[PDB]
């Protein structure tokens, strides 16, 4: 694709990957990312659980990854909408990133070695960008869908 | 509240306060839980920034704290509504106890040292209830709004 | 399907199709409905409008038809939930069927002259069910799509 | 409010009362209109009857006035949150307001003989804004909660 647009989607993807905290605390991945859908995995671990006697991922964890998910996802969107983004371009769009609302409906319990969740636009703005979002486990198992509005302008 | 209803939320409040996994790996507190409803509190912490930049929380730990409070809140509702729980029964409750949908509505940038969220039940049932969240800093100032339904039967 | 199934299916679809008031002050009408699901479909028509200066369809009726899609999806899935279910077992629970939270996401302003509805469930349950729904254009392009939950006993 | 502003809201109420199809098919009317916000009442009329047994307003109904009851109350807020609106300034604003998405809480059967909705806004923007709609019926039982994501930019 574009030079350009080639740049932000390996450093978006980075940027989410480690620049952020609380990415880091949890253990959160952003595997790949480009122009159609992007890719969070999170590796089961004994701070990620919330009942402890069903041994089961705290719904707290659900929430942030397809959070993650959707906004990058959107962002993405963005990104490929456009051949002439420049670098400062993107650069303020990146900073307006934000999530006004987010839905999510838990359908099954949270087990499971390895999490994955991935998402995609249903509806494309120059300002405002709706996505849905998902998250399985290694099985594919469907753990929760998630449906977010995001400020990409 | 009577003695049964006393000693359960008692019960709970530690649980969730102090052998919950994912809440100690957050610093997620329960500042006060009885009859009336829930309180909690969580000390901003260099791993739950969002963007560094901006120094405010991550979506994902606002959501994370909106969440409990809701179920918290679903949970005293529950145990309000009856005159007649047993320790048994109420113990199965707090087990079936989860989360089935929920809305996180993000109003301003979360900025602050320490953020406090407590709910209250907006529809009560034996098998499911509704509730509305809300977070807010130090300042009093709100950073967002959540809305839940649980299964608490 | 099963006698008493398809039994059921057959009568609660007059049910909507015609001892709806509101349905009929719409022109609602329930296209098909089996034990795989429903669609449902609603002509355009003069009142319908929303906004005159665009002729497009108003959100209202949307947002109606989605919910509806919804509760037919969740009761139909609740069919198929057992297979030996008494004709009066299922009359019980068509008495307690209704919407506890819905939301809807507006992807484009409805045009054409018929718009029809579908949905599927996404977690099944004794008590409660979440759906997710879909409304279209006669181009086949997505109006909006609707995720409900409902009370199913 | 200034000359201007309560020009276009006096226009704004004038369309919703009585040039919108879908409004006069139903019968909702915007009982007043001004910088705080909006509130809009709907007479009960066997037309509006979602199940005939329970004598309940249909939740389609419910949904429709939780909408426009937001959408109005997202449009006052833009136009009390600026002096140098101009008359097409805003009437350019009017063209553009819309629902993104929406969630509606059905709290308890909607019976009544006169229902009445409310809003406010919950985060207020130049092109997005968050409200928060309500629905009781003429004695102040509370029907419904919503909360909606509008575009007014």
């Amino acid at each position: 694709s574009n030079p350009i647009q080639a740049e932000v989607l390996k450093r978006v993807a980075e940027v989410f990957d480690q620049h952020v905290p609380f990415h880091n605390l949890l253990g959160l991945d952003i595997k790949r990312y480009d122009i159609d859908g992007v890719e969070v995995a999170i590796n089961m671990k004994p701070e990620l659980i919330g009942n402890i006697h069903q041994q089961i991922l705290h719904g707290g964890v659900t929430a942030t990854v397809l959070d993650v998910v959707g906004g990058l996802t959107a962002f993405a969107g963005l990104v490929a909408s456009r051949d002439d983004w420049t670098i400062e371009e993107l650069q303020q769009r990146l900073q307006t990133l934000g999530t006004i609302d987010m839905r999510v409906d838990y359908l099954r319990p949270g087990r499971g070695q390895i999490f994955t969740g991935t998402g995609s636009v249903i509806r494309a703005g120059n300002r405002v960008s709706v996505c849905r979002m998902e998250l399985h486990n290694e099985q594919g198992t469907h753990i929760a869908f998630g449906t977010g509005t995001y400020m990409v302008g």
